[PDB]
């Protein structure tokens, strides 16, 4: 019933689901297969006149979290599911995955004019799809606010499919595949939304995680300029859990150790070209010769194999010194963590148990950092279990006597002090934080990353009213204090301001408070952020 008619006069048909409408598998690109592999993402140019969109399309290849060069368990346990026809029964993926969903209230018509939520999914760069993360709890939610949204889900290209690097790659101008489809996706919407009843000068642009650090590539993308035929790809973004990536150029030394690898992997070490030899090879020998390169819950950790990378072209420079030299679009944004971000990461090193494994796997994780600057992290960083992640749980939680101190490091680095320095320095426009306690008491992860997700998504809990009524108003009147919240969100202006700046989440709801925590790390970590890149 549900119908649209697109740009191209194609008219579609969707699903109603009655608690809402749906166009679900909607290809806004052709198929990066064949030698279109790594490549910048191509328009689609078929007819969609006449064709039904009303099922999530696959989503892209996956890479085994696990994965890794060595041989272990876990690692074959993952393997044993992901490869199971129930599991691709279940979850399919696919290399040609480029598509769009247009989730809108019931009875919304073109010309409606609603705002628009475009959701970027995170999952380390390495997995993810847009068909687990259901939007009915924000989509019904805005509704009885009185203030209706427009849900927008792109998939895009992940691990060594959207971002191989090296220099191959950067020679061939293809760095940052997965970040390209992802702006494909935008430019598509504010080409095609207006029929769908959205408004396209006003989208906000949100993601969790690996979405996260997305959103902030994409206000860093070409020094800034988020325009497309004159006018912004977006009007505002909310950033949960990730800041920018520490990350080398594409061209770097993990860039192109992890292409070598790949292609050793895939039989390509013998090619004089071996780009094009991986154009080559067929869908599982990629995928295999790829599980074989670290995945993110691999010892490896936060050293991820596949990420964003500063190419000269599309991201100038350094991140964290495009955000210094203030290179970024002007937007207001929303930017928070979960208390305890790192404690999930802490579980991939358990094997490190005395303060020299620590320092060793310190040195290991990042290659620049000087034997100066990491005795410096472990003193801002001590080995007393009552000072680490799970935060303010005293000797509980100590699987090791490092564990704590691992996953408050790799926490901060990766996401909740990178926050505070992006705050710091940017005056592009309004900034809201917020910082969540809401699960304080759960043994062993705490306010773990991603928890968010469940709050946003699936379950209603003291954080859904930041995770779904804050943002909706948000999105709408740039500001989350139309909600309607008791507490109000205090603007953000500089760590060292006077006066809570930080909205925060216990288990019965909202209250303020102050980004003043862990100074020391925070210098310990940012006085010369390079030091600490992968
Ligand atoms: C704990 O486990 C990790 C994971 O295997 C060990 O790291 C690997 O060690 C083997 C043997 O030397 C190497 O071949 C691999 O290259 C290592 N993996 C990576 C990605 O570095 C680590 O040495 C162990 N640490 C301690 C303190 O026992
Ligand atoms: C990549 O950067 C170049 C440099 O100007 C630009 O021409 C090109 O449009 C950029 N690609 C995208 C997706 O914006
Ligand atoms: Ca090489
Ligand atoms: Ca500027």
């Amino acid at each position: 019933a549900p119908t649209a008619t697109l740009a191209n006069g194609d008219t579609i048909t969707g699903l109603n689901a009655i608690i809402n409408e749906a166009f679900l598998g909607i290809p806004f690109a052709e198929p990066p297969v064949g030698n279109l592999r790594f490549k910048d993402p191509v328009p689609y140019s078929g007819s969609l006149d006449g064709q039904k969109f009303t099922s999530y399309g696959p989503s892209c290849m996956q890479q085994n979290p696990e994965g890794t060069y060595e041989e272990n368990l876990p690692k074959a346990a993952l393997d044993l599911v992901m490869q199971s026809k129930v599991f691709e029964a279940v979850s399919p993926s696919s290399e040609d995955c480029l598509t769009i969903n247009v989730v809108r209230p019931p009875g919304t018509k073109a010309g409606a004019n609603l705002p628009v939520m475009l959701w970027i999914f995170g999952g380390g760069f390495e997995v993810g799809g847009t068909s687990t993360f259901p939007p009915a709890q924000m989509i019904t939610k805005s509704i009885a606010m009185g203030k209706p949204i427009i849900h927008v889900s792109v998939n895009y290209r992940v691990s060594s499919w959207g971002f191989l690097a090296g220099d191959e790659i950067k020679a061939e101008g293809s760095a940052n595949a997965g970040l390209k489809d992802q702006r494909l996706g935008m430019q598509w919407v504010a080409d095609n939304i207006a029929a769908f009843g959205g408004d396209p000068t006003k989208v906000t642009i949100f993601g969790e995680s690996a979405g996260s650090m997305s959103v902030m590539c994409h206000i860093l993308w070409n020094d800034g300029d988020n325009t497309y035929k004159g006018k912004p790809l977006f009007r505002a973004g909310i950033m949960q859990s990730g800041a920018m990536v520490p990350s080398d150029a594409v061209d770097g030394i993990y860039g192109n150790e992890i292409f070598d690898l790949l292609a050793s992997n895939a039989g390509c070490g013998s090619a004089s070209d071996k780009l094009a030899c991986l154009r080559g090879v067929s869908s599982d020998t990629l995928e295999d010769a790829t599980n074989n390169t670290p995945g993110f819950l691999a010892y490896s950790s936060l050293r991820l194999s596949y990420l964003p990378r500063p190419d000269g072209v599309n991201i100038t420079d350094d991140m964290y010194a495009l955000v210094r030299e203030g290179k970024y679009a002007n937007i207001p944004v929303i930017i928070g963590d979960q208390n305890d971000e790192g404690t999930f990461f802490g579980t991939s090193s358990l094997n490190v148990t005395t303060d020299a494994q620590a320092r060793e796997y310190f040195k290991q994780s990042f290659v620049h950092a000087s034997d100066a600057e990491i005795d410096t992290l472990m003193t801002a960083y001590p080995g007393d279990i009552t000072q680490g992640s799970p935060f303010d749980t005293g000797i509980l939680n100590a699987l090791t006597p490092q564990f704590k101190r691992i996953s408050a490091v790799l926490g901060d680095l990766g996401f909740t002090l990178a926050r505070r320095y992006f705050l710091n320095h940017y005056t592009g426009g309004t900034k809201y934080s917020f910082l969540s306690k809401q699960l304080s008491g759960l043994p062993v992860l705490g306010t773990f990353h991603s928890n968010d997700i469940v709050f946003q998504d699936y379950l209603l809990g003291s954080g859904s009213l930041i995770y779904n009524n804050a943002f909706i108003a948000f999105a709408t009147d740039l500001d989350p204090n139309t909600a309607g919240l008791l507490v109000k969100w205090p603007e953000y202006t500089s760590s060292s301001q006077s006066g809570n700046n930080l909205m925060m989440i216990n288990a019965l709801g909202l209250y303020t408070g102050k980004d003043n925590f862990r100074t020391a790390g925070y210098d310990a970590l940012f006085s010369n952020p390079p030091s600490f890149f992968v």
